[PDB]
Order: structure tokens, then C-alpha cells, then sequence
């Protein structure tokens, strides 16, 4: 029973050319992988090495013409680098964004082929850039490729098509990508919880609510969990894991569970403007091990304040790697407008789900 891990400073050669205040930082991973070894959790973990990922298994999810216009982004000079990541929402390009975006993917393949073969129980991917804002055809959102939505389909590939992925999106902003890419597929159960603002939050989309089932055999599929006006915490989060996530995701019965773990909803976060703690973060992780035998693969995302996705990241690796999980409040009434929101997808989903009735 180990926990993997991957990490590869190579990922921190993307950059925002042009700012360098950009809170997409390289320093990130760096940042937190420091605090790994700091905190003598690299030393318990069981180290994966990073791969880069093929354009076939880019294929899995991504059209051949977003694949390529990527791909022919490694030969452009600043000025027509520019140009290109202006046609996106929100995104920046590099010289080397292609290459740290295979390595982001390449390094998931390995860890949940790590998972799925039993080299490991559990592993961590402190990866950049992030995955699930890109669409099967765009780049959105500091994303380029969905790390987590081909990591699901590669596990797919190496054990069965039909194996029960589960997505745990606890990123502050809606997986969008994650979303359409399997919005009409049952075999991969998506759950996202995510500041909404009535669609006034990037991505600014109707998409992220709660009414948003799934589309054909993929009815009651997708899980949004949208706040709105509050500063939802710890309460709010665990609530949320306690009368949806976790008795849909027993009742999925998944194989495999993947966690886009972005941090931006962290105390402390410059642009999420939410509060969970480290040990929310911990208590979370500690939940979805009790599922799929304990194949936990989880993912970062988001996160901007260095400190905060460092301690929150780490406090996850703790939990995977079996340390006790942190005693929090329970009893601390949520937020009104978070109970509105946890009763919204009840009823949106209990046609679908005989647990929750
Ligand atoms: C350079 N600096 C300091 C910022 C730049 C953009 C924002 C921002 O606001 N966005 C969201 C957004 O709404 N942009 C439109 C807009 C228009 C006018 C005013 C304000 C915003 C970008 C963003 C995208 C994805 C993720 C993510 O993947 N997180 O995990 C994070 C952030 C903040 C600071
Ligand atoms: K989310
Ligand atoms: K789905
Ligand atoms: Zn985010």
C-alpha cells in the first residue's frame, strides 16, 4: 500500500511571456513539490517518473485541428504567439507549452497506470498547466489539453472501455471541458462543486448548474454543485460531500477516482474568494479513499496563492499516504444560500439516484 507521486520541474518552463505577475506561475509546482520535501512527504511517496503523453492518446479526447494548432504553436516567434492565444478565453502561450502540456498528461497516464496494475494504492500528480477548462476543440482557461478527462480514457484503454471513472472536481471554477467531453457518456460519473454567481463566475457559463443532468445514456451523470453568494468553507464543502458526492459516487461503485484538485477555493486564494481549509482539503481526500478500493489519483488544477495550495496539497498527500484525518467542526450550521444549493441538485438528481431519495 504506497502512494505514488510525480512531479518534473520541466512543467515550469510555461510561462506568461509578457507578465510576469501572472498568478499562473511556474513557482507553483515548484512551491508545492518544496513543501513535499519539507514536510518529508516526498521521502514516504513512491516517485513516478513523468512521460509525455502521444498525440494519439491526445486523439482520446481532442480533435486532430485543436491538437495541431497546439502543437504548431512550439515554432512561433512572440508576435504570432500573441496573436494565437488571443483568439482564446484567457489564455497565454510559450515556446514550450506544448511540451509541458504533454508532460502534465503523460505524467497521469503513468500515475493511474501505476494505480490500475497495483504498483501503487494511490498516487499525486503536481502538474501545470491545468486541464479541464479545454474543450474537445479549444484551449480555455489557462488549459490547453484536459489532463483529467484523458486520463479517464486512457484508464479506460488499459483495463476496459466500459470501467467506472469518477471526476471530483473540487476546483472553485466549473470543469466546463470535463463536462461536455463526457456529457452524453455514463461510464465516466462527473461531480463538480463550483462558484457560480448565477453564471457571473468564469467561466461565466449556464452550463455549471445544477440543472444540467447529463444528455442522453449519460442522464444523471453529471453532478454540478453551484454556490452562490457566500463564502462557502469547510461546512459547506463537507455538507456538500455528505448528501451528494458521497451517495453518488457508492452508488456509481467506481473503479477509479480521479480528482481535478484545484486550490483556488482555498483560504487565502487572490481570485477564488472562498475559505476551505488544509484540513478540509484533508477530510475531502480522506472520503473518496473509501471508494474504488482506494484508487485515488489526484490531479492539481487551480490555486494561486503559493502557501495555501502548497499546505492544502500537502495535507491531501498526508491522507493518501494513511496519517489520520483532521477532526473538524460538524456541527457549525452551513451557510443559507448553501443549503439552497445542496437541495437544488437533490432534486434535480433524485430521479437517477435511488440513494438519494
Ligand atoms: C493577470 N491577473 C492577475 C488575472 C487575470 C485574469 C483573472 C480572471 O479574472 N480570470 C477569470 C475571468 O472571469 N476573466 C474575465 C474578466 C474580465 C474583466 C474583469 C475580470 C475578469 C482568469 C482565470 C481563468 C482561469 C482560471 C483557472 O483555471 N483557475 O483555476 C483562473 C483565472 C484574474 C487575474
Ligand atoms: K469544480
Ligand atoms: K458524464
Ligand atoms: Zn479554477
Amino acid at each position: 500500500p504506497i502512494t505514488g507521486l510525480v512531479y518534473d520541474q520541466r512543467m515550469m518552463l510555461h510561462h506568461n511571456m509578457w507578465d510576469s505577475h501572472h498568478p499562473e506561475l511556474p513557482q507553483r509546482i515548484s512551491r508545492i513539490f518544496s513543501r513535499h520535501e519539507e514536510l518529508r512527504l516526498l521521502s514516504r511517496c513512491h516517485r513516478i517518473p513523468a512521460r509525455l503523453a502521444t498525440e494519439e492518446e491526445l486523439a482520446l479526447c481532442h480533435s486532430s485541428k485543436h491538437i495541431s494548432i497546439i502543437k504548431s504553436s512550439e515554432h512561433m516567434k512572440p508576435r504570432d504567439l500573441n496573436r494565437l492565444g488571443d483568439e482564446y478565453n484567457s489564455i497565454f502561450i510559450s515556446n514550450e507549452s506544448y511540451t509541458c502540456a504533454l508532460l502534465a498528461a503523460g505524467s497521469c497516464f503513468n500515475s493511474a497506470q501505476a494505480i490500475l496494475t497495483g504498483q501503487v494504492r494511490n498516487a499525486v500528480a503536481i502538474v501545470r498547466p491545468p486541464g479541464h477548462h479545454a474543450e474537445k476543440d479549444t484551449a480555455c482557461g489557462f488549459c490547453f489539453f484536459n489532463t483529467a478527462a484523458l486520463t479517464a480514457r486512457y484508464a479506460q484503454s488499459i483495463t476496459r472501455e466500459s470501467l467506472r471513472v469518477l471526476i471530483v472536481d473540487w476546483d472553485v471554477h466549473h470543469g466546463n471541458g470535463t463536462q461536455h467531453i463526457f456529457e452524453e457518456d455514463d461510464s465516466v460519473l462527473y461531480i463538480s462543486l463550483h462558484r457560480y454567481e448565477d453564471g457571473a463566475f468564469f467561466p461565466n457559463s449556464e452550463d455549471a448548474n445544477y440543472d444540467k443532468v447529463g444528455l442522453g445514456k449519460g442522464r444523471g451523470y453529471n453532478v454540478n454543485i453551484p454556490w452562490n453568494g457566500g463564502k462557502m468553507g469547510d461546512p459547506e464543502y463537507m455538507a456538500a460531500f455528505h448528501h451528494l458526492v458521497m451517495p453518488i459516487a457508492r452508488e456509481f461503485a467506481p473503479e477509479l477516482v480521479l480528482v481535478s484538485a484545484g486550490f483556488d477555493a482555498a483560504r487565502g486564494d487572490p481570485l477564488g474568494g472562498f475559505q476551505v481549509t488544509p484540513e478540509g482539503y484533508a477530510h475531502l481526500t480522506h472520503q473518496l479513499m473509501s471508494l474504488a478500493a482506494g484508487r485515488v489519483l489526484i490531479i492539481l488544477e487551480g490555486g494561486y496563492n503559493l502557501t495555501s495550495i502548497s499546505e492544502s496539497m500537502s495535507m491531501c498527500t498526508s491522507m493518501l499516504l494513511g496519517d489520520s484525518p483532521p477532526s473538524l467542526d460538524h456541527l457549525t450550521p452551513l451557510k443559507t444560500s448553501a443549503t439552497v444549493s445542496i437541495n437544488n441538485v437533490l432534486r434535480a438528481h433524485a430521479p437517477f439516484w435511488s440513494s438519494l431519495r
